[PDB]
């Protein structure tokens, strides 16, 4: 039985994160249908993924729909034929109505909520190294719980969204420096109901949610004294190794901006696709007077990553 359970979590996750189509556990499901002529194993798969309300509000691409009932078609038709009219009726919707509009991905929370991204088809996409982040993050709250936090490059904003709607933080500014990224991040943050801090806040129960520009290159001591942040964190940012250099300026400074008082607690999470990265960056902060220490791996249960690469998190000391 919790076989079955644990299946249908991994598809309905899955399907609404929008993963490749490779990482679906096709061969449970083999086995499962091979073991029970009960088509109501692919019928709670059919409820929990193409006609999950989430979904329903709102859908990813059609691309996506139509090879998900169509693959899923294909393993019902192994088994035994009776022919289940959701099913068919499901891809007769996908098929014959709409067009193709834009794609959505959602991602559960333990709450009952959950985060719905707009994200497009490198800033657009919702990487790995962000879901690792706010897993951490909820599974830190304290870190957060009505503290001022700064994230450096939100991209999409899945782990400022996420930390905004399950650890309760004072106010959460975004940060990132290309347009369109911002763009789509404010588009995201009021897709997910959160109102910004220009706007009249309500209740104070809503975090001051900010999205500011902030460019590494060219942030300024003034520009980051103020934001006043309690915490920053950061997450996938070790894209090139030029950029170790202007992030790690952008943390001096920013220990710099207040000399008055302590400096904020700084997290910074990335994908290890190159050792490279991870030694290189480490290096540069040893170099330039931070201090660093490697948080533990935590057990990775909500979301499903797109890649499983081996995930890293430094805690730095400025
Ligand atoms: N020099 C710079 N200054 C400010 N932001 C930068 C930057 N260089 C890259 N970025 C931003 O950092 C992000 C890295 S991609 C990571 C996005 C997000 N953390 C996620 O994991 O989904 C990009 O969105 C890019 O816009």
């Amino acid at each position: 039985n919790a076989g079955t359970e644990l299946l249908l979590q991994s598809f309905e996750r899955r399907f609404l994160a929008a993963r490749t189509l490779r990482s679906f556990p096709w061969q449970s499901l083999e086995a499962k249908l091979r073991d029970s002529s009960d088509s109501e194993l692919l019928r709670d798969i059919l409820h929990k993924t193409v006609k999950h309300p989430v979904c329903v509000k709102h859908p990813p691409s059609v691309k996506y729909a139509r090879c998900f009932l169509s693959e899923l078609i294909k393993k019902h038709e192994a088994v035994h034929t009776e022919p289940l009219d959701e099913l068919y009726e499901a891809l007769a919707e996908t098929l014959m109505a709409k067009e193709s509009t834009q794609g959505h991905r959602s991602y559960l929370l333990p709450s009952g909520g959950s985060v719905t991204l707009s994200e497009s088809t490198t800033g657009l996409v919702t990487w790995d190294a962000a879901l690792y982040l706010a897993e951490w993050a909820i599974e830190n709250p304290a870190v957060f719980t009505n503290r001022t936090v700064l994230e450096l490059g939100s991209g999409a904003g899945l782990t400022g969204l996420a930390i905004c709607k399950m650890c309760r933080p004072r106010a959460y500014i975004f940060s990132d420096c290309h347009s369109r990224v911002l763009e789509q991040l404010r588009g995201n943050v009021l897709l997910n109901g959160l109102s910004l801090e220009a706007d009249i806040t309500a209740k104070l129960d809503s975090p001051r949610v900010t999205v500011a520009q902030l460019d590494w290159d060219v942030a300024t001591v003034h520009q980051l004294s103020a934001f006043q942040p309690d915490v920053v964190i950061a997450a996938d940012v070790l894209y090139c190794p030029e950029a170790y250099y202007s992030l790690v300026g952008v943390l001096r400074r920013l220990a710099a901006c207040r000399e008055h008082q302590r400096a904020p607690e700084v997290y910074v999470a990335f994908t290890v696709r190159n050792p490279e990265t991870c030694q290189l960056f480490t290096t540069y902060l040893g170099r330039a007077g931070i201090r660093w220490e490697v948080e533990p791996r935590h057990e990775q249960k909500l979301f499903p990553y797109e890649e499983h690469l081996e995930m890293a998190m430094l805690n730095l000391t400025l």
